[PDB]
């Protein structure tokens, strides 16, 4: 699977039959049919920065991956009984500027987003066993509209060159996520899924309302990551986002 025409999206159900459910992600936030809800509390975001573990090139994308064998780094509050643990954060971005961002608000593409990965620590052992589960995922996502530099992308940025080619990893430490996170936690909130393979249906998305800034040449970087293997030809991550799916009947919620 890839977001190549070969194996790209709209290939995908063939592998997995879910890429046609009810509860895919992402979607277009439509804001005049969203709805007003009174229980959602605010967001609260609590990281320790020694959780922060490893810097990854997974081919289609990067991960910064995070320790979750403890409660150190926890979501709270919004739709939610549970306390989430953090687990990873990574990024979408597109072939250019015109597009890169998986949510859509009110039609208008961002060049990039910024995913926050949660697993429900509450209910379940392990992310192995929360991953599948309807309430079993919270992912923030924040929308990344191409202007000035964002400075808090640096430490991430500078990583990048150790981790160039598919498969190779560096320890990354010291680190508290929550800085990418744009000043207003005003939301919105909607059941979903993964959005790419496996495509579990095990997703509450928290998209904020409030962007996040990226430069043309901080995209550059990204872009200039290697889907191929040390010794290969040269296949740089041109992009990495899912076309927007139907809402077929879902609702979603604003904080706001
Ligand atoms: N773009 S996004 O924010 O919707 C997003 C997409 C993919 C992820 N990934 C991490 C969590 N997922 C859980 C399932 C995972 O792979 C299957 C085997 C297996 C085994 C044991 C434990 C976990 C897993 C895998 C992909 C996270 C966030
Ligand atoms: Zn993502």
């Amino acid at each position: 699977w890839g977001y190549d025409d070969k194996n790209g999206p709209e290939q995908w159900s063939k592998l997995y039959p879910i890429a046609n459910g009810n509860n895919q992600s992402p979607v277009d936030i439509k804001t005049s049919e969203t709805k007003h809800d009174t229980s959602l509390k605010p967001i609260s975001v609590s990281y320790n920065p020694a959780t922060a573990k490893e810097i990854i090139n997974v081919g289609h994308s990067f991960h910064v991956n995070f320790e979750d064998n403890d409660n150190r780094s926890v979501l709270k509050g919004g739709p939610f009984s549970d306390s989430y643990r953090l687990f990873q954060f990574h990024f979408h971005w597109g072939s250019t500027n015109e597009h890169g961002s998986e949510h859509t608000v009110d039609g208008v593409k961002y060049s990039a987003e910024l995913h926050v990965a949660h697993w429900n620590s509450a209910k379940y052992s392990s992310l192995a066993e929360a991953a599948s589960k309807a309430d079993g995922l919270a992912v923030i996502g924040v929308l990344m509209k191409v202007g000035e530099a964002n400075p808090k992308l640096q430490k991430v940025l500078d990583a990048l060159q150790a981790i160039k080619t598919k498969g190779k990893r560096a320890p990354f430490t010291n680190f508290d996520p929550s800085t990418l996170l744009p000043s207003s936690l005003d939301f919105w909130t909607y059941p979903g899924s993964l959005t790419h393979p496996p495509l579990y249906e095990s997703v509450t998305w928290i998209i904020c309302k409030e962007s996040i800034s990226v430069s043309s040449e901080q995209l550059a970087q990204f872009r200039s990551l290697l889907s191929n293997v040390e010794g290969d030809n040269a296949v740089p991550m041109q992009h990495n986002n899912r076309p927007t799916q139907p809402l077929k009947g879902r609702t979603v919620r604003a904080s706001f």
